[PDB]
């Protein structure tokens, strides 16, 4: 259980974005039905009033929280990968429009899942804004918690992979558009019961054997990181 509070741009807090520039759900309950419109931007997908200004090469940092900002972020049990996708706001998240900018499952070195490092990062994880066409975008941050992903939701609707999905409204002003955005995947649609990384037993199988759901990170992506980039306690 976890939600996005707001974003930082180049380490500068953009302030509370909930129902302002985040298309926020009414609570932190997971999405589990892979076929549901809820897979797009969670259970309350509607244009909210603001879109955060950024330029290509900016560092955009998502800040997640559990109950209160900068609390324990998400339950330690919710081991799993973290992905970020982008779509033209034009799409409203409909059609084959979602392009992956970031994937992080398990770091063999430190033996921590992306979710583990997010808690350590005080809920902060980032992507570098790609050189797409200036315009309005949705950035879809996705945490997959696998603490019950040994089952499928479609077979046993009280278990299954859990998706914490947050769409941010981002306006890209300055960009040379050196990497125009391709068509991407649909959500709902890209994840099915068969898709690798959806059904997996973190209790019996080693985390090094884990393979995150496709698609692969777009060649136009400029990477990203899970790490604190500023102190919410001083805001
Ligand atoms: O630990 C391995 C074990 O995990 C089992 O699943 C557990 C989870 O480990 C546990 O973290 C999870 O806790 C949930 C709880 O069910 C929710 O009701 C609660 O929701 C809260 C929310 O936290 C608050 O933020 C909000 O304000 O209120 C709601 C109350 O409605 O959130 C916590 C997580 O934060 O519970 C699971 C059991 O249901 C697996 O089942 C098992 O297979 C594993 O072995
Ligand atoms: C999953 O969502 C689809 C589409 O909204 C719906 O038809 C189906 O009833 C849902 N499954 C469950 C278990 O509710
Ligand atoms: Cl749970
Ligand atoms: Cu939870």
């Amino acid at each position: 259980h976890t939600l996005v509070w707001g974003v930082w741009v180049n380490g500068v807090d953009q302030g509370d974005g909930r129902n302002i520039y985040i298309r926020s759900p009414p609570n932190n309950n997971p999405v589990k039905n892979l076929t549901s419109p809820d897979m797009t931007c969670n259970v309350d997908n509607r244009v909210v009033p603001k879109s955060v200004p950024v330029n290509a090469g900016d560092t955009l940092t998502f800040e997640w929280y559990h109950n209160t900002r900068d609390d324990d972020i998400i339950a330690s049990s919710h081991h799993g990968p973290i992905a970020v996708y982008i779509a033209p706001a034009a799409s409203n998240g409909q059609g084959n429009v979602w392009v992956k900018l970031f994937e992080d499952a398990y770091n063999v070195t430190n033996s921590t899942w992306a979710v583990d490092r997010l808690i350590t990062a005080h809920g902060q994880h980032s992507v570098v804004v790609p050189h797409v066409a200036p315009g309005d975008y949705l950035f879809r941050a996705e945490i997959i918690a696998l603490h019950e992903a040994d089952s499928l939701y479609s077979q046993n609707p009280i278990r299954g992979a859990q998706f914490y999905i947050s769409c941010a409204q981002i306006t890209i002003n300055s960009s040379d558009d050196s990497t125009p955005l391709p068509a991407g995947v649909p959500f709902p649609g890209a994840y099915t019961d068969s898709t690798p990384g959806i059904q997996f037993n973190i209790y019996t199988t080693p985390a090094t054997s884990y393979v995150a759901p496709p698609p692969s990170v777009w060649s136009g992506a400029l990477g990203g990181s899970i790490a604190q980039v500023g102190d919410a306690s001083l805001e």
